[PDB]
């Protein structure tokens, strides 16, 4: 297991434009295209991302290329964020993957309300962190995925993904 395999499980792979759990146009391995309700706007974003006229369909190699870029950018963003860097740097590699997973799903703004969870994680209060993480819109809207990510933070193992 690693962040790539973990997100591939949580996000799936679809080669045609689809709507994510929030109803937003997406492609590949959970690559958010736009929050615009315009399918034409999403198609434009897709074309821009891939560098060709895709007509709303991409290949597996193309999906994987976007995915690698997205994981990389998620990490680089974390390292540039004064609220996230300290916690990320304090974590072991397995729990780092859990952090990247959350940022990938919700974005940095999406994780702004997690200040108290973040402190518990930095403190290595794992069971307490796990309890606090579940007190969230995230947990309620995507409970199965949230439970896997939370288990990963609680245990520092890949048990939830085996
Ligand atoms: C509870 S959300 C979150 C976001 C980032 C990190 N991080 O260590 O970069 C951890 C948790």
């Amino acid at each position: 297991m690693n962040i790539f395999e973990m997100l591939r499980i949580d996000e799936g792979l679809r080669l045609k434009i689809y709507k994510d759990t929030e109803g937003y146009y997406t492609i590949g391995i959970g690559h958010l295209l736009t929050k615009s309700p315009s399918l034409n706007a999403a198609k434009s974003e897709l074309d821009k991302a891939i560098g060709r006229n895709t007509n709303g369909v991409i290949t597996k190699d193309e999906a994987e290329k976007l995915f690698n870029q997205d994981v990389d950018a998620a990490v680089r963003g974390i390292l540039r964020n004064a609220k996230l860097k300290p916690v990320y740097d304090s974590l072991d590699a397995v729990r780092r993957a859990a952090a990247i997973n959350m940022v990938f799903q919700m974005g940095e703004t999406g994780v702004a309300g997690f200040t108290n969870s973040l402190r518990m994680l930095q403190q290595k209060r794992w069971d307490e962190a796990a309890v606090n993480l579940a007190k969230s819109r995230w947990y309620n809207q995507t409970p199965n995925r949230a439970k896997r990510v939370i288990t990963t933070f609680r245990t520092g193992t890949w048990d939830a993904y085996k």
